């Protein structure tokens, strides 16, 4: 078989897709990616593809010089730039996209974030024929993928990472063999996953534990979760839910141990295990309770 691809990505999530296209018999041009580096350039480099960085793809010198470039097809994962339309007429497979997510579930910026945030249990990728619209093109394939209670964002970034390279893999093949089932997109399913404004970041004590607690893991690594602490802005890196009943208000310290700043929420109680305060390094509930103890009043003191 063998395609010609043009890659376009940026971030560490598009790195293993490259490499898989670069372990494999697919001759890839060239590279797009962010203007100076990104780990894409760094890959890119260590295999000897040439490499592109313009600032913009609407310039009529830049749109020209990749629609000349004679592809089969244009791979994007994780890409900054909108593809304008003549790009995406330029190669006579398109452009295809590995998008974190079961399209039409979570369109968008964070769909990572915004599954852990709704508790989904399973997500998954979707390698997708792009258009002119946010993520509303055809779906070539999907693989899921469980969500546990134990995965930040960062985990499922880095497991869907592999997957999409895998499953991108398997698509270009069916795709040249024509041997790929279209699934237009069902706009009654079709969610959107928006970038995380700060206000999200902002721990409503009112709500579950279990619900703080995926606001805790969908936002780490960013933004993350934060809360109040005597005036001060605390972010919240890790925590865990403790299915305890409490007399408590929300927000009410209930117990500062080294296994944990325990907090009353408006069901159970949420447990800080590492926490961060002002322009000083994310510290353990114990370290915090070194340097702070005396402010800790079970009963008394309140966040938020
Ligand atoms: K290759």
């Amino acid at each position: 078989m063998s395609l010609k691809i043009v890659f376009a990505g940026t971030p560490q999530f598009a790195v293993p897709t490259l490499r898989a296209l670069i372990d494999s018999s697919h001759r890839v041009l060239a590279v797009y990616t962010q203007p100076d580096e990104s780990p894409v350039k760094e890959i890119a480099r260590q295999n000897e593809i040439p490499i592109i960085q313009p600032f913009s793809l609407r310039d009529e010198v830049e749109q020209e010089k990749l629609i000349a470039m004679n592809a089969d097809v244009m791979v994007v994962v994780a890409y900054g730039l909108i593809l304008p339309k003549k790009a995406l007429n330029a190669f006579r497979l398109g452009c295809v996209n590995v998008h974190a997510s079961l399209l039409p579930r979570w369109r968008g910026a964070a769909p990572i974030q915004r599954a852990i945030l709704a508790g989904d249990r399973e997500t998954g990728i979707s390698i997708m024929q792009m258009n002119e619209g946010l993520d509303t093109g055809d779906v070539l394939a999907k693989s899921a993928c469980v969500i546990s209670s134990e995965d930040t964002a960062a985990d499922l970034h880095d497991r869907l990472s592999l997957i999409g390279a895998d499953l991108l893999l398997e698509s270009l093949a069916k795709l040249e063999k024509g041997d790929i089932k279209l699934e237009k997109q069902d706009e009654a399913s079709a969610t959107y996953a928006s970038k995380i404004q700060k206000q999200e970041a902002l721990i409503d004590w009112r709500k579950s534990a279990v619900e703080i607690a995926r606001q805790v893991r969908a936002f780490n690594p960013t933004p993350i979760a934060f809360t109040y602490f005597e005036g001060q802005p605390m972010r919240i890196w890790r925590a865990t839910v403790v299915d305890e009943k409490t007399d408590f208000e929300p927000g009410v310290l209930v117990d500062a141990d080294k296994k944990g700043i325990s907090i009353a929420a408006g069901s159970g109680i949420l447990r800080l295990h590492q926490l961060q305060l002002p322009g000083k390094r994310v510290c353990s509930a114990g370290d915090f309770i070194n340097a702070h103890g005396d402010k800790l009043i079970p009963g008394k003191t309140v966040f938020g």
